[PDB]
């Protein structure tokens, strides 16, 4: 795990950036052309700063190790433009550009900002099947929400942004950085900010993916509306949330309410949430045509 940032070659006549498309945790992420071929690429633009070194290094490895699975963005690699002698130099990493963009924008993009129980089922087995592979490897992502969560042409769910993610040497091993989005943040993950002993694991995940359920059913998370500082203090005494409406399926209840058990030791882990009926049972690995149909509404108007 030895990055070294200056045998990185510049990107000038290889990729050149377009348009922004959002950011991730430390950067400016970019739709990148390649000059030649026309191919395009997602492309993250930060500065080479001393205080998000390491952190950058521990993406890069990550990426590097893990982003060949199908349900993570692929990582293509690095380049580097020089700046002047004493100021920080722009680190580019180019990754599988996902043309329909995040599951929050596919929100914002649906009547009523609500996604079908079939859609919500099918992209938290895909989110399942990211996490499960990271996971075996002692990795917790630790910022699972809908704007991490991106869709390709095809409708092939991709997990991004590994910026605030932690790998672990044991499998046992456990965590203690209040690191986060706030409304998506797990309980044992919100303990870690004023108790010093509290520490999280891979299970922290799992809760996240459960708001990101609720956040794809109703348009948002849970206590959206209030401020996250006012939000962080809920969490942990609020009873779990629950969806509003009673017309979602009773299966897809059970799912929130296995997802959502704030005593981490009594919350399923990944193989097992695999198990359940709304991620087992679905109409799968072909029939995405409503999805496909969805997005390509979008690229019209
Ligand atoms: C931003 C995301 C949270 N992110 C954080 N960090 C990294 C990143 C990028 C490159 C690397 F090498 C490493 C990390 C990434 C990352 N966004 C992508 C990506 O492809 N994003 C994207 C593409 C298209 C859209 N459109 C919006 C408008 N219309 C509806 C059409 C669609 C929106 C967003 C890939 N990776
Ligand atoms: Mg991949």
């Amino acid at each position: 795990d030895e990055i070294d940032l200056s045998a990185l070659r510049d990107p000038a006549g290889i990729f050149e950036l377009v348009e922004l498309v959002g950011n991730g945790t430390y950067g400016q992420v970019y739709k990148g052309r390649h000059v030649k071929t026309g191919q395009l690429a997602a492309i993250k633009v930060m500065d080479v700063t001393g205080d998000e070194e390491e952190e950058i290094k521990q993406e890069i490895n990550m990426l590097k190790k893990y982003s060949h699975h199908r349900n993570i963005a692929t990582y293509y690699g690095a380049f580097i433009k020089k700046n002047p002698p004493g100021m920080d130099d722009q680190l580019w990493l180019v990754m599988e550009f996902c043309g329909a963009g995040s599951v929050t924008d596919l929100i914002k993009n649906t009547k009523g900002n609500t996604l079908k129980e079939e859609w919500i089922a099918y992209i938290c087995r895909e989110i399942l099947r990211g996490l499960s592979h990271l996971h075996q490897h002692k990795v917790i992502h630790r910022d699972i929400k809908g704007q991490n969560v991106l869709l390709t042409e095809n409708a092939e769910v991709k997990l991004v942004d590994f910026g605030v993610s932690a790998q672990l040497d044991r499998t046992v091993g456990r965590r203690n950085t209040f690191i986060g989005t706030p409304y998506w943040m797990a309980p044992e993950v919100i303990a870690c900010d004023e108790n010093p002993d509290a520490t999280y694991d891979f299970k922290s995940d799992l809760w996240s993916l459960g708001i990101t359920a609720i956040e794809m059913a109703e348009g948002a998370p849970p206590l959206c509306d209030m401020h996250p500082m006012r939000a962080l203090f809920l969490i942990p005494r609020n009873p779990a949330p629950r969806l509003k409406s009673k017309k979602w399926s009773k299966k897809f209840q059970s799912f929130i309410e296995s997802c959502l058990v704030k005593n981490h030791s009594q919350r399923p882990a990944t193989e097992q949430l695999m198990k359940h009926p709304f991620i087992r049972d679905q109409p799968e690995r072909q029939v995405r045509i409503q999805l496909k149909d969805h997005i390509d509404r979008t690229k019209k108007k």
